[PDB]
């Protein structure tokens, strides 16, 4: 699962540029699903088995990023953030554009006062990314504006964890392709590889009837130092079982039933305390939205196996 | 190309399952191709010519069609479109279903006003199809969940017309299979036969030309102004956004067309590589009876030939 998982990070895919990444699903899943295919919105749907019993797994497909807004007179691009990147994350980072090309990100101010007052209350509009243009010309020819940008970072193992960008929710990705990969199924499992609408759009289940809808995505996992939180989840604990404050009587059901499988089949399991019957389980990642997101291998077996032994015959 | 035409179209080939349309077109390529390579997705790239120039020629090969979404007590089939599919062109017409299974699409409503309200609005929830069970069980034998239907309907000529299913888009496979049977290339050519909606070519081309189907308003009260028109020839794409390559094609052609005298018409606007779009004109896209003028293919494939040939 190591190179499933390095590859769905790695992949280029943020918001409304995810092609790289349904290809990737598409090959790792040749030979595991009886079909596929792609509606409307741009949603990647698979299925597998013929019970009478229907499950979507939905896990999101795009990662944050950048996009160009600007090309100055010496060649330098002005950014804004696609999804929740901070700008503090983008300091002297670098950046990767669909088209290949690597940008540097640099903060304007030039006196160690001005820097220090922009650090104090960075924003975007203080940022630039140098792609080594040196005019407007050449700079839009490599990175026109409207370019899309992701970290420029990658997978790498931390004694014994795994790190890299887009763990939300390449991860989740990753946990289904798995489930598909090895499940003989007792159920009618789809596969859903979810977009998202921009935050002030309208937004999308799928256009798939289902009895049972189970997102797989991340959650924060506060057990770094100094955290003081009651109900906190940790890396090992095992998936995340949300408890969700206004669950319907049918998606109590399926977190019930989770429940009783994790138990039944002695794995580690968690409970996150804050249409379709719905239940989350959620991989506990470190540095959510960070180039250098942090997962335990054995959550995410763990995982896997839940699904498996709740869906598979 | 009346027979390439014919098989073309006829071919199962929905989203996903083109392998009978892919089979289709390398058995009349062969010995017209130096090679030809299927990648991970399904798309089909092949090649002939060893000019130093690279132009790509694309048209897509699925088809419009359902897919299966539930299968009720009696056997009577949900489904949803793939592809733009309008429920009113489904109506009491027949599905042909990947292992020959045939389904009569009908419409929930038992009284008359029932059926009156239902077509009103029509929606693909008040469908069904028929496959002549009588059980889930026989009509998951036949046809389970997730299985692709398209048009059961085949090729026609019609006072020298050509109507059949999926002109959109087996009309350009066609054009690009009968240049490459009839072309000496001055360039290196490579036609991709794609499936690349599939993900929302590995060759690293200079030009790509698409060859698609467009609208042909020339039916009664088609009142656009210069609208595309059966016999008009190849409709050749105005782009705003366009790049000066991409610009410099579509200029291209037209002088190929004016100087050899092959009619040609301007796709106007409405409000990677270097590319240029060629489409041929089709009335009734997206119905079961997609007709085309065989002289504008004939000309599309002229067009093309005199381009890229030696
Ligand atoms: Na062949
Ligand atoms: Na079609």
């Amino acid at each position: 699962m190591k190179e499933l998982i390095r590859k769905l990070t790695e992949a280029f895919g943020p918001s409304g540029r995810e092609e790289e990444v349904r290809s990737i699903i598409l090959e790792e899943l040749e030979g595991h699903i009886d079909g596929h295919r792609i509606d409307g919105l741009g949603n990647l749907i698979v299925w597998k088995g013929s019970g009478e019993k229907k499950v979507i797994l939905d896990a999101h497909i795009a990662e944050i990023g950048v996009v160009v807004t600007n090309v100055d007179d010496k060649g330098f691009l002005t950014i804004e953030p696609v999804g929740g990147v901070s700008p503090y994350m983008l300091l002297g980072k670098r950046i990767r554009f669909e088209n290949g090309t690597i940008g540097v990100v640099g903060m304007e101010g030039e006196t160690t006062e001005e820097r220090q007052e922009n650090v104090r209350k960075l924003s975007f509009d203080k940022l630039f990314i140098d792609i080594g243009a040196n005019s407007r010309e050449e700079a839009q020819k490599m990175c026109p504006i409207g370019s899309f940008g992701v970290y420029d970072s990658g997978f790498v193992e931390v004694s014994g964890k795994y790190v890299s960008k887009a763990m939300d929710d390449r991860i989740g990705c990753a946990v289904i392709v798995e489930v598909f990969k090895r499940i003989k199924p007792a159920v009618t499992l789809y596969g859903v590889f979810s977009v998202q609408e921009e935050v002030g759009l309208v937004g999308a289940g799928y256009g798939v009837p289902a009895d049972e809808a189970i997102a797989i995505d991340v959650t924060d996992s506060a057990d770094t130092p100094k955290a003081i939180k009651r109900h906190a989840m940790r890396l090992s604990g095992g998936p995340a079982l949300k408890v969700k404050d206004r669950a319907s009587i049918s998606s109590k059901r399926i977190l019930e039933n989770l429940i009783e499988i994790a138990e039944k089949f002695d794995i580690k399991y968690q409970m996150e305390v804050l249409g379709i019957p719905s239940a989350t389980v959620s991989i506990p990642t470190r540095y959510v939205h960070s180039p250098s997101e942090m997962i335990a291998p054995d959550d995410v077996e763990a995982t896997v196996d839940l699904l498996i032994r709740y869906l598979g015959a």
